[PDB]
């Protein structure tokens, strides 16, 4: 029995155009990571859409970090390969892009969907 | 039973100048945290001094990250803004600067004084 589909953001939400004033990159596992790192002091929440099966995250489409006034300043992306990302992936990533934000003291949390499903 | 001060580096360790290739710093609270950006994929030793009462770090005088091959790369400090700096707040710090350090795949370990001290995990 088929997997479920979450989205937090709309489709303006997911292609919506950004750049980083101070770019920092990564790639973990099958994982790309971004954040500017000139953000600092912002209040930022991590909205991702992906599917779930059982009551964990099975299949990460897109994660990104907004700002309070809607700047895009972290993402996590899937990318075409093998492996693929697992559930452990994304936790991870998320842990790795939360930590990498909070060096600039920003104050960062994550959707109730996100809550419910992937990091916590 | 009145401290003692524990010294993971040499007299020229704790001396020693250094500039990072791509600068990363911040200041939390009254610690100053640095870091090279551009070590990529070391392993990585942190080694400290300062002093302990009983069974913890009492107050830091400084705490250096280093490759095998001797470099520093990383780097916490406690700044005159006196009170000043407490052992959570070393806590803290040393969390910080393994994430940091831990963003470009270096593998980050630490001496047994930071362990039993400062900070575990």
């Amino acid at each position: 029995p088929a997997s479920r589909y979450l989205t937090d953001m709309t489709l303006e939400e997911m292609s919506r155009d950004w750049f980083m004033l101070m770019p920092k990159q990564k790639v973990a596992g099958s994982l790309c990571i971004k954040m500017d790192q000139a953000i600092m002091d912002k209040t930022i929440i991590l909205k991702a859409n992906f599917s779930v099966i059982f009551d964990r995250l099975e299949t990460l489409i897109l994660l990104r970090a907004f700002t309070e006034e809607g700047a895009i300043v972290g993402e996590i992306s899937p990318l075409p390969s093998l492996p693929g990302h697992t559930g452990e992936d994304v936790k991870n990533a998320i842990g790795v892009l939360i930590g990498g934000l909070e060096w600039n003291d920003n104050t960062v949390r994550v959707t109730e969907t996100i809550q419910r499903f992937a990091w916590r």
